[PDB]
This record gives structure tokens, sequence and C-alpha cells, in this order.
């Protein structure tokens, strides 16, 4: 699955992109 | 848990933000 | 002209769209 | 002044962000 996360993506993810939730910005990370 | 979709949310869920990726846009939904 | 703005567009202007720069989430008011 | 571009920054600026508006994705250049 994919997940936005703050503050980065974890072990054995990439980042794909960002989200835009909660005034935040967040990595897209899958 | 929280999904960036296209077109749109589904019912019962709300859009809370965007996503950013591929070079798309897509609705955050929870 | 437009510019991207924190905390909210002013007078005179409307916010179009968000901009994402220097880790913050901005307005986009024209 | 910076300023949201489509398709690419011009020579002598940046990419440092991206703008969202009327759907669409911008390169923030400045
Ligand atoms: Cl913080
Ligand atoms: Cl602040």
């Amino acid at each position: 699955a994919c997940y936005c996360r703050i503050p980065a993506c974890i072990a054995g993810e990439r980042r794909y992109g960002t989200c835009i939730y909660q005034g935040r910005l967040w990595a897209f990370c899958c």
C-alpha cells in the first residue's frame, strides 16, 4: 500500500510524490 | 485509513486534501 | 499578477490554488 | 520574483516547488 508520511518514507519504501493534508506537506510513499 | 483517489472520494468519505504523484492530482479521502 | 502568499490572499485578490515552496503551503492568489 | 510555469523553468531560473491551480500542476520557478 501507499502512505502519506511525516517526516519521511520508511525503510522499504520509495517517495513517489507529496500529500497536502491538515495544513501540512507529507511524503507520498509506496 | 486515508486514500488517494481519482475521480472523487466515495460515499462515507470526505476530501481532506490532495495527493500529487506520477505527475497527477488525486483527492485525499478519509 | 498572481502571488504565492502566507498566511492568506489580500484584499482585491481571490485564492485560485496552492503553492508548495520552501517546505510550506502557500495560497495562490490573483 | 517567482513564477508558476508550464512546461518548465527558463534558463537562469531553478524549480523550487510546485503550483496547483485551475486543476493543473505548474513548476514554481525563481
Ligand atoms: Cl514539525
Ligand atoms: Cl507559522
